[PDB]
Formats: C-alpha cells, structure tokens, sequence
C-alpha cells in the first residue's frame, strides 16, 4: 500500500525551497569575505547588510511556508499548492537579487511573496474548513432535536 | 484509502503557528516604522530591539514545536499533543505581549512556553519509546538463549 | 492500515535534532549570563558572540536539514537518510563546540556538516528522480509515435 503519488510534488517544491536558501546562505558567506566582513561579525558597508538581511527574512518565512505548503497540498490540492509554492520560491529569488542591490528593489518581489503565501494560507484554511465544518454543523444539528 | 482524519487538529494547530508566527512578523513591521528603526537595521530604541527580539526567539522554536507536535501527535496522542500546541501558541503569544512592553513581562509566558514544549518532548519520546523497544526488548531477550 | 513503522527512524532523529537544537539555546542562555551579556543585546565579549552565532546558523540550517531528511527518508531509503541525518546532527554538535572555543575550531565539523547535508539533499533528488523520470520518458516516448 503506497502513498508515495499523492505527495511527490509537494516534496519536489520543499526540496526547490532547500536548494533555493542554501543558495543564499553560500551568497552571504561569498559577499561576507567580499566586504571583508570577518564572523562572527553580521555587520558592515550597507551592501552586505543588505544581503545578511535578504537570507535571515527567508529563513524565518521558509518553515511557514513549508507548514502551509503541506497542510494547503494534503486538505485542499497538491498541484495548486505546488504552484504557489513555485510562485513564492521565485519571488524570493527576486526579492534575494533585488535586496542585494538595493533595499528598495526588494519590495516588487517582497509583494510577490507575500501573495503567493497569503494564498497558501487560505487555502490551507480552506481545506480545513471542508474537513471540520460539516462533521460539526451536523452536530450543531443535533442539539436543537429535540422534538 | 485515507490518512487525513488522524492528523487535521496537528494540521490546525500548525496553522494557527503560522498565524501567530506572521502576527509577530507585521507586529515587527510596524514597529519598525515607528521608531523609526529603517531596514535593514534592527537596532534602535530599547522598545523596537525588545520586539525584534520576541520575534526571532519565536522563530527559532518555531520548528523545534512543530517537529515535536507531529512527532508526539503521529507516535503518542493527536488529541493530547495538539492540545500542549495550543497551550505552547498561546504561551508564545504572551511571550511576544509581555516582551514588547517589558523584558521581565516576558518571562511567565516564556515559562509556559518552556513547560508545554517540554511536555511535547516527553510524549514523543514516550512514543518513540513505545515503538522502538519491545521489538528489541524481544530481541535482546534472543541473545541470551541458548538452552 | 498503519505506517508507522516506514518513518520511526526518521522521527528519531528528527527528535535527536529537537534536542541537540534546545541544547545549543541552553548554552547560549548560560553564556548570556556569564558575560554578562544582558538581553536584548546579543554582542559582547568576542567570546559571547561565537555562542550566539553557532546557535543561529544551526538554527537556520535545521529545517532544510529537517526538510531532506523526510524527503530523502520517503523517496530513497529510511535507514541511509536516518544515517547522514545522524553525522549531520552529530557535526553540528562538534560545530557548536568548536565555535564556542575558537571560531577556527568550527570548521572542521562545518565541512562535516556540509558533506552529510549535501549527501541527503543528492539522495532526496535521486529519489525524486526514480518516481518522476520514468513517467515523464514514458509520455516523451509517445510523441514521437506517430507512424
Ligand atoms: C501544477 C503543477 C506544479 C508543478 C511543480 C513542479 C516543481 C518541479 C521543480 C523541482
Ligand atoms: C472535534 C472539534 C475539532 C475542533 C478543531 C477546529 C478546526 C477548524 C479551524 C479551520
Ligand atoms: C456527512 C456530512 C454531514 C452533514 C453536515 C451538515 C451540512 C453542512 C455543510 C454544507
Ligand atoms: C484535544 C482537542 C484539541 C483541540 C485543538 C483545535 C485547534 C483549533 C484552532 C485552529
Ligand atoms: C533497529 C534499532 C533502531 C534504533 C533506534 C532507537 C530509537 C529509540 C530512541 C527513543
Ligand atoms: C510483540 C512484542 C514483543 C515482546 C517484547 C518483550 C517485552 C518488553 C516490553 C514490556
Ligand atoms: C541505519 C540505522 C540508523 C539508526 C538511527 C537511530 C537514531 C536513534 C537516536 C534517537
Ligand atoms: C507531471 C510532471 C511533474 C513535474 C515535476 C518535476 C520533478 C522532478 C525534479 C527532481
Ligand atoms: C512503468 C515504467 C514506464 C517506462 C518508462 C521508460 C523507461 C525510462 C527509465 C529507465
């Protein structure tokens, strides 16, 4: 009994993520010898801050987004979560490079981001809500029955 | 053939962290302008730093709690784990609360916090436990016999 | 129907890696006082500032570590990514050590960190590869034929 199909896509997105913030991570520890910003220093010229800073916001939004990208893929579709997940991961790809930069090329592709996840989410809540509300409207209709 | 059912209240509660987890993101945003702490530094007043802070802490824990919660919740209890979630959430967001306004009104929220994590450890490994050793309990019980 | 027994290992270290991380906050929060570094500020002695950074860099890298771990765990083999997972959370614990004495002392087990890492991520793409490719050459095979 295999449950491997219903999952592979929501794995291939999650694994894009993965590749997606190592990216980043070796684009910090490049800009880093490059500034010549010295660790554990985090701070120097306004140019490598800007990139320290570019991978610590996606580093903080990366697990919501692989919480909803799951929770959005198992009670509401795989392939449309999969597909915001591409959204977003791309986005913040150009909100990497924009930030890099500068601060204010960040924001086009912030905004891009910020959809793709807020979609995630509704979509994530909707499945919830298909799974929990009539297991407990019918239950509502319960109480008042009585007759 | 369905898997959904055992495991929705960890998909919720999972979702009300991302919730809670974003509130704190935009509670940081705004902050940020009023201060007027200007990206991308995160230093500034005493206030703003305290809230950035909060922030980062949570993110940190964020997925040690959301491990733990699928952990416990697929090896101990849904209901029970997904109930410590909750209690842990709630903790968080009176950490976030307390911490804005005072460092010290930080800390009953974070020890709530600390408890319900903890506890959702425990029931992992009791799980884990469970799982892994009456199979080797058997099996050690294999070398010593020999009649 | 259950699929417990598919995935323990994986959850085992997943928990490893829970605990190893709540570790490395515990260190950082002794050190806090014995600096006598005050929150929310997070420099001090040079000293105080490798701790906090060890813990951070751990604490980014665990959800992609989480992330492949489950992929490579699902798509390749349990037991092998259970078995990188385990050098990788063990060289992030000689890497957290390291740093906190010399910030040169830290690289050896940050190599042995990046190989088993990169390891898992190879790992969950080859496993990713086996249940996409043959579809996928499989319908190629079907527009050229035609004949
Ligand atoms: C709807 C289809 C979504 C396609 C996502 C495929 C991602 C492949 C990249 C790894
Ligand atoms: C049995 C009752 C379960 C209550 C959980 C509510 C989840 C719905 C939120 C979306
Ligand atoms: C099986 C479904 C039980 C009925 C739920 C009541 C209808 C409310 C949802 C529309
Ligand atoms: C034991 C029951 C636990 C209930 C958790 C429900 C969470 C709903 C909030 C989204
Ligand atoms: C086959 C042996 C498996 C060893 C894993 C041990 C996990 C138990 C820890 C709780
Ligand atoms: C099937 C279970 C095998 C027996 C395990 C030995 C007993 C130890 C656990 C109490
Ligand atoms: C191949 C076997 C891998 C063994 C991993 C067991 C981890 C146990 C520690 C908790
Ligand atoms: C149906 C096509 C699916 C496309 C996803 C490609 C994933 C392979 C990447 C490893
Ligand atoms: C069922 C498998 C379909 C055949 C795929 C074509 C062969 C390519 C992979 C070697």
């Amino acid at each position: 009994h295999h449950h491997k199909d219903e999952v592979a896509l929501l794995a291939t997105v999650t694994l894009v993520g993965v590749l997606l913030q190592a990216y980043f991570s070796l684009q910090v520890i490049s800009a880093r010898r490059a500034f010549h910003v010295s660790p554990p220093l985090t701070s120097g010229p306004p140019e490598f801050e800007r990139v320290f800073r570019a991978q610590v916001n996606c580093s903080e939004y990366f697990p919501l987004f692989l919480a909803t990208l799951w929770v959005a893929g198992i009670f509401f579709h795989e392939g449309a979560a999969a597909l915001c997940g591409l959204f977003y991961l791309f986005a913040r790809l150009r909100y990497f490079q924009g930030y890099a930069r500068s601060a204010q090329l960040r924001l086009t592709p912030l905004y891009a981001s910020a959809r793709a996840l807020w979609l995630l989410v509704a979509m994530a809540a909707l499945g919830l809500l298909v799974h929990f509300l009539p297991g407990t409207l019918r239950t509502a209709l319960f109480r008042w029955l009585q007759m």
